[PDB]
């Protein structure tokens, strides 16, 4: 949810509605919506960082998020409208 993303320092860099330096959570809940594995996909990219998804800006490793919190930030993310 909004406090856990807040907690592990998701927000300096993604809001829900709108483009800030990552892409708007909701434009990847909308894309990700008919992939099955969607959840454990975002959990690792969360875990792991991502590069040449959105642009060539890569997201780093968040090595201080647990592997419970991933899953529950990428469940959060995928709800999102
Ligand atoms: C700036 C230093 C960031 C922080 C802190 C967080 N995110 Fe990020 N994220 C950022 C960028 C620049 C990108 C695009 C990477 C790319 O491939 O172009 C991302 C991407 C994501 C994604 C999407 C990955 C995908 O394969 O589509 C997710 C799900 C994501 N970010 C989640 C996320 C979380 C939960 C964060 C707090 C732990 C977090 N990011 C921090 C920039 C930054």
């Amino acid at each position: 949810d909004a406090d856990l993303a807040k907690k592990n320092n998701c927000i300096a860099c993604h809001q829900v509605e709108t483009k800030v330096v990552g892409p708007a959570l909701k434009d990847i809940a909308a894309k990700y919506a008919d992939k099955d594995d969607a959840a454990t996909y975002l959990a690792g990219k969360i875990k792991g960082g991502s590069s040449g998804v959105w642009g060539q800006i890569p997201m780093p490793p968040n090595v201080n998020v647990s592997d419970a919190d991933a899953k529950a930030l990428a469940d959060w993310i995928l709800t999102l409208k």
